[PDB]
């Protein structure tokens, strides 16, 4: 009562999301008022005023323009802070009271729909946590293409792991949830009732989206953890954009059996996207990324992501890779005219797609036909299949063409979009338009070009699901076509995959530092197999005893994407985990952080893993250091049974040969000719019996009798060994 | 132009054509590439912005001579003007020339007037000068043979041989000073070096074009009447700058709370050259003593007295401005006021000292009606440069009196707050310490720093550290170094006693070498250096010695440089070594006693003791943080049964 109309229908608004900041829309600004007025003058830095007190309670407020909404909502999404915007949806004039406003959508950074708020090759993902005394259910959803995802994670480390991979700009979890030290320090959390997790809710829930009795239909029904994270996250989903999901057509159960399962901490070592530095340069991903498309992009970076383990799927990629690579200088220039089909589909499917989109969703539409043509030549099984999944869609896009100009205005605000006489009735409103060169025939032509425009997607929403298809076979080829196009340029040849674990390399160079280097690769063969599973590496420091290593694991990577190795040829055997520990510096104490990723490879690996461990024995006591690698490597030789690539300074782990079967020394030399010392930075058997050391002490030579001494006691060491 | 770069073309010139110096062919395509100015071959900048181009310049060690005739050179080594120079960093400008029978390395630190010469014996000890003066610009001979010195030197200089005349230097010298002899200042002897001051002199007078008064003397840096600290354990001890370039976590950051820059750079200097006559270091602790129950008094007043020191240079180059008179009036009423708290001191070196600065009242009663028309004022401090040359010598003793002052009232706090003890100079060549506080380390951790003491004798030479990663291995060595070098400086320590022995020479090689000479190429370079220059009086810390890429490798260079540090050398070392093979030393050596500082571990928990004790640590804090964050219970008990094996063997 003491609250004028407008704040009272405010407050009760603010009441149904209190713990969220609102946007209110007033003239051409949205209002924030009170607390909230106080927090956006912190963040967007916008001038906080007090709104005129008539009713005579002080109102804090603080406003920022509707046109340039998106700028402040980016300030708040990389601050993780969620937001609701609310509009007016009835005509002012016609409301005697306040004008009906209702929250139209709830902006949080994990549904961010809009391209102003999306990094072009990065996608932007929303999950869900859950916890049971039997195990955690995550789920994924990437609002952005409709993809949706679950899966039932074992323990709390399988739970980093996932976090790191999905990276997830927003994260829900319950009240009840246990370990708040994963969920904790993750950017947009958000905690939520207990009752939205039950079980039951969440079965009816997801079949009524998909519109399938069953879940068994999408073999998820054995997994309810996951299925209770999905119903929330599909209803968040729900709340969050007000209105129906019809893109989110199906759900997917990601088998950590059908996939190479990297550990978080092997992923920063491989800089597979971003570095240790944490830059976007020296990264695999560069050097394997030249694609015309984002949607390739981040398709490229899914498959690097997560590396698929059926031998079907990647005989099928490399097949049709041999094929395009004739064709690809005519391919990459008309896949480059395509656009951003996937995000642009997922925004027609949220019916908030823009004029702009639509201008690339035609134009795409005109470069099929050419794809279909220089694709119908090519002759291979998967190539014919993909250049069906695209379809023709010809009346749709001369529909499109009837409907839209050639090149759209960004606003269908101020119209001028449709073309003329596509519909007769807007051509006669225009006319009136026009016939002075009168504002009701221009808000009547207006209201009927926006009433058209929601036609448009009316006609469009049956194909959805194959225009779903398409852009998935278009970013698919993107791929497919750069790989061949890299393969062309760096010489890359494709590698056979054989049923027995086991890695053989002919000629190989590790592919980033061939690309960053004037200087050439010195390329270097390695063998991995039932008995060549484990190699000590030994050698000078600066002699890239580490990059030995790194270029054998991006090319076991590079065999389980489909794509081709810079190598004359490679053979790959299935592999389970990849498994990398590199103890450079303090993060827990550097030792404590070394033992705890340790400890996971001692448990985690079995047969079918791959591992590199890197300057093991770090131990700050020597002989403490040895007693742990020593052993470390031996229980990965003798139970385990995985294949090492082993980077260790120490002298008395090259003594495993003799002692332990399937070791195998081998040392990376720098020669020594004269008083000039080289970096050969090229794989020799055994290793340097005299290091390089005792010439270096003849360098800038110590005293005579000092550097004698040594050779004395070096002399000594090794005779009583 | 053509002729006056002819006079000049080795170097820039920035002509005179209008606010733009005009710059044409080479010198305007080197001024785009630095000055990022565009090429147009032509280039220019403005006159009165001319002293921010020279800045820029400067930093990339490019010489440039200004021309209105060429009116000065402005070079890196003779930047007099404060925009060029940092407040507590000192600029030097040195000349270097080579001789079958040695080297003889010149250095003037224009902006004091201190000029000094020296001949290193061997290519090495030039590194370590080099370094030490840090000389932005470095002049040298066409004939100079080893150019893997001269190269990498910022403002790097080639001159012409006629210039290296001994008999030319000999009169320019004597010239400059008024004295018959060089005698006078004991550099007759030391004819090499003179050749490089000679150049320097006249390099000095071609930069500036007029006469050098200030420059009043020549004194020959005597390696006996100094510690030597070669260039390489300067980088490791962080004393003005740390390992990163930085000047954060610094012994000066710590030490350094001076009123007045000059103070902080005459304790850089004196961190830099320790002094090892004994009375210079009793009489400055006697005083700081004294000054310690009026330093809440003298720190207000010694603030407001300016930078005296790089003022009165600027006033002897006549190159000085207003400002600097204006503080230079200011530390004159701020004199009798010292005089006065300085005469209630009860010490013979505070009243010699209070003697030393004078009144200069008749001057500051001339600076008052002098100093509150760019051109009256620049006449009116012209007028005063040549009033204050007859007193300029005193003033010039002022200057060193007043930065002395502040660097012990500035050492008086930090012992009044730190709680410091003044250290007793011993005969024999051993540190004692008590309760020995690292400064920098208990200055920047939220955490209380625990103390520990150290013992180093004839007996107890050497001292192994063992023990933990994180476990203040490398700190407790740092502690005892810049303890000893404080000690030589004539502060006082952070610690309840300390005892100190006359050191010649302090050398470190600190470890985690990571940087390509190939690392380990340039970890033995600062070994080889060590091994052949250190004698009984040098303090040596070995850090993370034998850290060979092979540990075979590594273990015989590492034990044979101690039993060579411990058999010949008979110095005092601190040697940090992750190596549990040198634990035996003891027993196989002299003079070696292991000291370990060991995390402990109860229950769950590991504990930063940081504590130092005799013996080692056999059973290491990683194979108890083996059990947190447990590997399998089988791989932690492996590891047990082969260190068992490991330590029975030895
Ligand atoms: N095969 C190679 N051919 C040529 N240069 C190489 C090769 N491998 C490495 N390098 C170079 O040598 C450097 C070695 O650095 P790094 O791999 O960190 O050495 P380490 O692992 O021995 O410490 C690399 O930065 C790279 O420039
Ligand atoms: N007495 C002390 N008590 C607690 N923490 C300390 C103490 N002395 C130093 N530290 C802290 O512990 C750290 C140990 O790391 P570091 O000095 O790099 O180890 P190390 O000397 O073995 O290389 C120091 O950097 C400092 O932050």
């Amino acid at each position: 009562d003491a609250h004028t109309p407008m704040m009272q229908q405010y407050l009760r608004l603010k009441a149904q999301h209190p713990e969220i900041l609102l946007f209110y829309r007033m003239g051409d600004f949205y209002e924030l008022f009170y607390d909230d007025a106080k927090r956006a003058s912190q963040l967007l830095d916008i001038s906080l005023t007090k709104r005129g007190a008539s009713a005579g309670e002080p109102i804090p407020m603080a406003g920022i323009p509707y046109h340039a909404v998106e700028n402040y909502l980016a300030k708040l999404v990389n601050q993780g802070e969620s937001v609701a915007i609310c509009e007016q949806i009835g005509d002012p004039a016609t409301s005697k009271g306040p004008v009906e406003r209702k929250v139209v959508r709830i902006v949080t950074p994990g549904t961010i729909s809009d391209e102003a708020l999306l990094q072009e090759r990065q996608d932007n993902l929303l999950a869900a946590i859950w916890q049971d005394s039997k195990g955690f259910g995550y789920a994924t959803l990437d609002i952005s293409s409709g993809r949706f995802r679950l899966s039932e994670p074992a323990d709390r480390e399988t739970m980093a792991a996932e976090l790191q991979r999905t990276n997830p700009a927003e994260l829900l979890y319950a009240e009840d949830f246990a370990e708040m030290s994963l969920i904790e320090g993750r950017r947009g959390l958000r905690r939520r009732p207990l009752w939205e997790f039950e079980i039951d809710t969440a079965r009816q829930q997801l079949n009524l989206q998909f519109g399938t009795r069953d879940l068994v239909g999408f073999g998820v029904e054995n997994a309810p953890r996951g299925l209770c994270a999905a119903g929330c996250l599909l209803q968040y989903a729900k709340d969050t954009q007000r209105t129906t999901l019809p893109h989110i057509r199906s759900i997917t159960m990601e088998r950590e059996q059908d996939s190479i399962i990297m550990d978080a901490a092997t992923r920063r070592n491989l800089e597979i996207t971003q570095n240790l530095a944490g830059g976007a340069e020296n990264t695999l991903a560069s050097v394997l990324d030249c694609t015309v498309t984002p949607m390739g992009s981040r398709m490229l970076k899914r498959w690097l992501h997560m590396p698929v383990r059926d031998t079907r799927v990647l005989l099928e990629r490399q097949q049709t890779i041999g094929a395009l690579q004739d064709f690809t200088a005519g391919l990459q220039p008309v896949l480059r005219q395509v656009g951003d089909l996937e995000r642009i589909l997922a925004r027609l499917a949220l019916r908030t797609a823009r004029p702009r989109d639509l201008a690339r969703m035609r134009h795409a539409f005109q470069q099929l036909p050419e794809l279909r043509a220089q694709l119908e030549t090519v002759d291979s099984a998967p190539v014919q299949a993909l250049r069906e999944k695209m379809g023709e869609f010809a009346e749709l896009r001369d529909l499109l063409e009837r409907a839209i100009i050639d090149t759209p205005p960004v606003l269908v605000r101020d119209g001028g979009v449709i073309a003329s006489g596509y519909n007769e009735e807007l051509d006669e409103w225009r006319a009136l338009a026009d016939g002075a060169t009168v504002l009701t025939s221009k808000g009547k032509a207006l209201a009927l070009e926006k009433q058209l425009y929601e036609e448009l997607f009316d006609l469009l929403l049956p194909h959805l699901e194959a225009l779903q298809q398409s852009a998935s076979a278009l970013a698919e080829l993107d791929v497919l076509v750069n790989l061949a196009e890299r393969a062309y340029t760096l010489n890359y040849t494709c590698p056979t995959f054989i049923d027995k674990p086991g890695i053989r390399i002919t000629e190989g160079r590790h592919p980033v530092v061939e690309q960053v280097l004037n200087e050439p690769f010195i390329a270097n063969p390695l063998n991995l197999s039932p008995q060549r599973r484990m190699l000590i590496i030994t050698g000078p420091n600066m002699g890239g005893k580490s990059t030995y290593m790194r270029q054998t694991a991006l090319i076991a990577l590079m065999a389980y994407i489909g794509s081709y190795v810079p190598a004359q040829k490679v053979e790959i055997g299935p592999i389970d985990r990849i498994f990398t520990r590199v103890g450079a510096a303090d993060d827990r104490s550097t030792f404590m952080v070394e033992m705890t990723e340790t400890a996971n490879i001692l448990h985690n690996a079995t047969e079918y893993s791959l591992v590199l461990m890197d300057e093991i024995g770090r131990g700050t006591s020597t002989y403490d250091g040895l007693s742990l690698a020593w052993a470390c490597a031996e229980n990965l030789a003798n139970k385990i049974k995985a294949l090492t690539l082993f980077a260790t300074h120490y002298f008395e782990l090259t003594q495993l040969p003799e002692k332990m079967e399937g070791v195998a020394n081998v040392h990376l030399d720098a020669l020594e000719h004269g008083d000039t010392i080289a970096f050969m930075h090229s794989v020799q058997d055994g290793a340097a019996s005299k290091s390089y050391g005792l010439a270096v002490a003849a360098l800038a030579g110590v005293p005579k009798e000092v550097i004698k001494r040594a050779r004395q006691k070096l002399r000594e060491l090794e005779s009583i060994s």
